């Protein structure tokens, strides 16, 4: 149910050069995952019976970047900073979504689909919407479902995401990659919570919680399986996760 709002062909020229020079930076910085949870941090705040958060760029403010789920978050914005800059008629809101679509991309992930338009918000929305790792299927249906508006198909294929990247016990205080390959895009994140435990990689008790969930298993299971569905339900996820809130809800 989107209705896409209309930007001037100025703003559309600076989105694609900016595609462009954040692929580049993100390659080259090696900080794609960052960029990722920077987007879905964003994104992950909106509450679909008020309207409020959601990615408008608010996530910049000291005071979202203080909330406790954010720790390291910091980091991401300081390292956008400069490249932002080039593109003052961007806003934040687009441009971190753009990060966060681009840093899918140049890891080997699915191209999202990304539509320009979002306006900056003022307004933070109150800390503690973003999920707790130590919770489990109803949490999850709370915070995606109840808040956010998204599927019970929608928190499997998001959850991999962390099919790149690692935590870091100085921000979390969780430590260590879910992924032998965690700068590469694919459904490993899938095929190792499948395979129990290994030494060295990390399962959150979120992660767990999908392969005890009577919904949730079944697309592990198709995800393990079928990286093309994987990534088919993926791009369809990220890029309404991307949305809410925006072009309608
Ligand atoms: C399902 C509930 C989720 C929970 C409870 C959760 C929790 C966490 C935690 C605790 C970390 C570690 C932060 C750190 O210590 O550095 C993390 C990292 C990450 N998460 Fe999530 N997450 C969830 C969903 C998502 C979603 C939906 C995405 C993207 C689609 C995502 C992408 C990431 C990425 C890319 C990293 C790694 C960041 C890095 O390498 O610095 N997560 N997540
Ligand atoms: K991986």
């Amino acid at each position: 149910g989107k209705s896409y709002p209309t930007v001037s062909a100025d703003y559309q020229k600076a989105v694609e050069k900016a595609k462009k020079k954040l692929r580049g930076f993100i390659a080259e910085k090696r900080c794609a995952p960052l960029m990722l949870r920077l987007a879905w941090h964003s994104a992950g705040t909106f509450d679909k019976g008020t309207k409020t958060g959601g990615p408008f760029g608010t996530i910049k403010h000291p005071a979202e970047l203080a909330h406790s789920a954010n720790n390291g978050l910091d980091i991401a914005v300081r390292l956008l900073e400069p490249l932002k800059a080039e593109f003052p008629i961007l806003s934040y809101a687009d441009f971190y979504q753009l990060a966060g679509v681009v840093a899918v991309e140049v890891t080997g992930g699915p191209e999202v689909p990304f539509h320009p338009g979002r306006e900056d918000k003022p307004e933070p929305p109150p800390e503690g919407r973003l999920p707790d790792a130590t919770k489990g299927s109803d949490h999850l249906r709370d915070v995606f479902g109840k808040a956010m508006g998204l599927t019970d198909q929608d928190i499997v294929a998001l959850s991999g995401g962390h099919t790149i990247g690692a935590a870091h016990k100085e921000r979390s205080g969780f430590e260590g990659p879910w992924t032998s390959n965690p700068l590469i895009f694919d459904n490993s994140y899938f095929t190792e919570l499948l395979s129990g435990e290994k030494e060295g990689l990390l399962q959150l008790p979120s992660d767990k919680a999908l392969l005890s969930d009577p919904v949730f298993r079944p697309l592990v299971d198709k995800y393990a399986a079928d990286e093309d569905a994987f990534f088919a339900d993926y791009a369809e996820a990220h890029q309404k996760l991307s949305e809410l809130g925006f072009a309608d809800a």
